[PDB]
């Protein structure tokens, strides 16, 4: 599913994300933006062999397992595939994990490369929410 800014930001809200570990939905529709372009099914494979998955491009390292990808851990406890369904419940949870794993959302790359520091209010702007 791609995702309109909107509608992902109010799914975001609906699923506690506006502020989890201090992070305003600004920042988190702007790392959704940069990591997937709002589509739930993008991967991307990492030089170390592990996949980055879903709308926060989680990877199979340590969070999910894809079932190629030595050493995983699976700390989310589900398989990559849920991280690409339509409905983003499996994404949020497991972002809820990365976000407390003591860096914040510098977990992610693109949003430490491309919002943090920016305007991220900007992202829900003339949203419904």
């Amino acid at each position: 599913k791609v995702f309109g800014r909107c509608e992902l930001a109010a799914a975001m809200k609906r699923h506690g994300l506006d502020n989890y570990r201090g992070y305003s939905l600004g920042n988190w529709v702007c790392a959704a933006k940069f990591e997937s372009n709002f589509n739930t099914q993008a991967t991307n494979r990492n030089t170390d062999g592990s996949t980055d998955y879903g709308i926060l491009q989680i990877n199979s390292r340590w969070w999910c397992n894809d079932g190629r990808t030595p050493g995983s851990r699976n700390l989310c406890n589900i398989p990559c595939s849920a991280l690409l369904s339509s409905d983003i419940t499996a994404s949020v949870n497991c972002a809820k994990k990365i976000v407390s794993d003591g860096n914040g959302m510098n977990a992610w790359v693109a949003w430490r490369n491309r919002c943090k520091g920016t305007d991220v209010q900007a992202w829900i702007r003339g949203c419904r929410l």
